RNA sequence: GCUGUAAGUAAGCUUUGAUCCAGAGAUUUCCGAAUGGGGAAACCCAGCAUGAGUUAUGUCAUGUUAUCGAUAUGUGAAUACAUAGCAUAUCAGAAGGCACACCCGGAGAACUGAAACAUCUUAGUACCCGGAGGAAGAGAAAGAAAAUUCGAUUCCCUUAGUAGCGGCGAGCGAAAUGGGAAGAGCCCAAACCAACAAGCUUGCUUGUUGGGGUUGUAGGACACUCUAGAGUUACAAAGGACGACAUUAGACGAAUCAUCUGGAAAGAUGAAUCAAAGAAGGUAAUAAUCCUGUAGUCGAAAAUGUUGUCUCUCUUGAGUGGAUCCUGAGUACGACGGAGCACGUGAAAUUCCGUCGGAAUCUGGGAGGACCAUCUCCUAAGGCUAAAUACUCUCUAGUGACCGAUAGUGAACCAGUACCGUGAGGGAAAGGUGAAAAGCACCCCGGAAGGGGAGUGAAAUAGAACCUGAAACCGUGUGCUUACAAGUAGUCAGAGCCCGUUAAUGGGUGAUGGCGUGCCUUUUGUAGAAUGAACCGGCGAGUUACGAUUUGAUGCAAGGUUAA
RNA sequence: GGGUAGCGGAGAAAUUCCAAUCGAACCUGGAGAUAGCUGGUUCUCUCCGAAAUAGCUUUAGGGCUAGCCUCAAGUGAUGAU
RNA sequence: CAAUGGUAGGAGAGCGUUCUAAGGGCGUUGAAGCAUGAUCGUAAGGACAUGUGGAGCGCUUAGAAGUGAGAAUGCCGGUGUGAGUAGCGAAAGACGGGUGAGAAUCCCGUCCACCGAUUGACUAAGGUUUCCAGAGGAAGGCUCGUCCGCUCUGGGUUAGUCGGGUCCUAAGCUGAGGCCGACAGGCGUAGGCGAUGGAUAACAGGUUGAUAUUCCUGUACCACCUAUAAUCGUUUUAAUCGA
RNA sequence: AGAUAGAAAAUAGGUGCCCGUACCGCAAACCGACACAGGUAGUCAAGAUGAGAAUUCUAAGGUGAGCGAGCGAACUCUCGU
RNA sequence: ACUCGGUGAAAUCAUAGUACCUGUGAAGAUGCAGGUUACCCGCGACAGGACGGAAAGACCCCGUGGAGCUUUACUGUAGCC
């Protein structure tokens, strides 16, 4: 499980070992949206709204399976885990130390 | 991060702990047992009290006001006391609902089987009603047995389709013994009574106050002599006070990278790793190592079932005589008429119900399948009682040589709904774009529906009626045929004309000759003008349980074999 | 506006009516009633291959033995001309 | 060397479909299905190649079955034929103008015709929004349609006096206590409910696209309450209160 | 019968609740599966002619019927001679 | 009814390139044998046949099939004495 405002690889889709940040989480259905990830070309059509229109090129969405955060020291990808500093869950990198998710 | 489904655009809320998730509490309109009166439920019309309002009237708010029950007081007829009867007050007393299940009663068919039918069978079944309880019924011997009693009850296996009952027909059909599940005995009347409340003169007596002891080795009072564990599941019956696991939120939780093909890999290839975890589901394809998890471990504020105790609350235990006394009355039981018990008023002894009769009190009574005499066993006519046992509307976790949308529920989808019927009721049809909505910006014809480009996408004969897309059926092309012919439409023989394969003594069409009246069912016999099918597709009929017989097979054999 | 309901009702009587067919309405349940009757019963080859007759039958278009098929043991000239 | 037509029927060997166990395999470098083909075995049937198709499925051995369809006037769903046939549901239309992509069919006008104890005006029962104004044209209208009882949007029903509730009761229905009843329940008194009846105070005119004894203008009437009263007068009788 | 010190009188001010109200109603909005030639209680109902609510024409007021254009054969249907 | 424009079913249906005569036959033939006749495809018409359609014969006979009714059939029965 990952963060709001994160930095993470991709592993999967036309995207890989590719970075950038997390922008969405919707945690409804599990699909976060990176930044510069899935660039989508959607076909917007002159309304009210939106004066004109045309072909939008929008972040989608992808499976939470899809990403993993990289190791703070060594961009290393890698899992996530928890120790209770204090009683609270904070986040390890499970290679290393304390991982820092502050945005 | 959120404001359900439901998309949206709008106003917002949230790290100050919200959103969400559990525990607890509060609000909870109207109808319905429906309960102030009425009524075509979800509506009308009030009495009373108290408050709001108005100068007042109209108006409004909140309690209350049904009927029964029981209890308690008032009052009290025909009538004199007194009773009906009235009139109040109180009380989480009763009503109604349901799980289409299970259980105990009251009532009780028929088609059917007997190859007819009446006895009998279906069957004490279905359907009705009345009670329940989470279980119920049954239960501590007037019980089997000739025993050496499982010493209460039930329930499972066997006895055994035996004994038996049967217009001795159809067909019904045990019980004991033995092997197991379960591991419970318990109180009241009766005698009698210290003391007392009331009629009696304390001589006799009444009582529910209470003790007393409840059983066949015959138990108890009696008279002696003697001595202070239980339990709220029967065995009296209430409730605070500490713990213990478990359950109605949750928490942590190992270990994978690279290339190849791809729209995307989990695949292939190579090299690793973890495993108390290679259950499972997701992920753009097929993942132990990506995600949710899994093994393991941890965890409740609270509100619950449950249980150890500590309290607590209850409280007599024996023997020996045995003179008297007591031990369940309109009862047992008999007669008549019925039901029940595997067994048909019959021997119905065992046992019940209606109608008449109608006993004994231990020196007694009942049973041992007409029966008796003797023997053996037991001690009725009062009561309570957990466990093993039956079932699933639910809830929780999981399983399936179970179905995968004509199946599986009727219902995978706003289904007991469209719809049908006055109503009881009856009751459907209907899942699938893609990985992601990326759901086709613009242009062109058209009023629009449509379309054709361009673009999205791996794919758009995946474009929303959207995965695959068969056949009947309808079209558009054409290679070869056909306008002198008599055709169950094929076969067999064959020229001509086109084509060229799963290359083999090849494919398409067919001038002309020979032969030749579909298929099913049913029949002595059917082209039949006997029957059945318009055509395509799907669905649609000797299976399963138990028992008998026979054959094959396999153990092993004077032995073989288990059932619960 | 109401009342009489199916073993019942109503009938100036026709077996007439009772929610478009009433010698006993409809709807559910017993219920998959029973049906000696008709119809249907779904893949292939190989081997053998009948009967439409007795006797008895509330029996005559049904059944039961017997005769006639088939399969497997056994018997081993018993069979036929 | 002999045998091999065959129905009721007996016997034997087998081919296929789903699922399961194990083993071994195939699969986006394209599975299952679907379509075509001139291929193989004695048959049930088995492969191979090429297209569509976009994820599962074969093979060996053995196990189990919702296992094989062409007929049951079978059931469900599609599509034929009859056929461009029958029918187009009582009737008088014609024409000018307008509207539109389109007009015998819609709007306006003239003429003509039909009803007129009614095809006219009201009002009940019943239906519930079909009512009105804009807009649309898929579907429904037995044709067409620019139209509508159709679709979309937004609207529309105003009461002291009208009809009910409020007041009364009939036929019936309920019925405390009560009578009778295997349970269920049936019957019934007092009392209630229940109009199709009895009793009850508003008339005219105007008014919009839709309402009007309802709204507004005019004028009224019936109940009720408050202030006041011109003197009714033991508050028993009264100005007068009454089951 | 009781009940009571009160309002009638000749005024002037106020208060009057719930439900129904659209629309069709001999009809294409109702009962007949239909924009169905059937059924659907009651009120008003004019003129000419007549006895008349008969009959023919018309007033008030509604309506021209949800398929048509041809040709005027057979044969049916309705009608006249 | 017929032609043209609009809209547009149904009963039925084993596949059909569906002739006549005399015969054969389950004994009354579009499909069989021998002959005779007949170019291909429509539209209006008639009704002889397809033992035409529609309804598992409104007659008849069977089923140890029903139902309603009758009586001095049997057995029983509410009720009455
Ligand atoms: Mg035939
Ligand atoms: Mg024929
Ligand atoms: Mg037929
Ligand atoms: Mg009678
Ligand atoms: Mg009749
Ligand atoms: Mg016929
Ligand atoms: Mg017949
Ligand atoms: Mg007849």
């Amino acid at each position: 499980h990952i963060k709001k405002g994160d930095n993470v690889k991709v592993i999967a889709g036309k995207d890989k070992g590719k970075e950038g940040k997390v922008i969405a989480t919707l945690p409804k259905k599990d699909r976060v949206v990176v930044e510069g990830v899935n660039i989508m070309k959607k076909h917007q059509k002159p309304t009210q709204l939106n004066p004109e229109g045309g072909i939008l090129e929008t972040e989608a969405a992808i499976h939470v399976s899809n990403v993993q955060l990289l190791d703070p020291k060594t961009n290393e990808p890698t899992r996530v885990g928890y120790k209770f500093v204090d009683g609270k869950k904070v986040r390890i990198a499970k290679k290393s130390g304390e991982e820092i998710k502050s945005n």
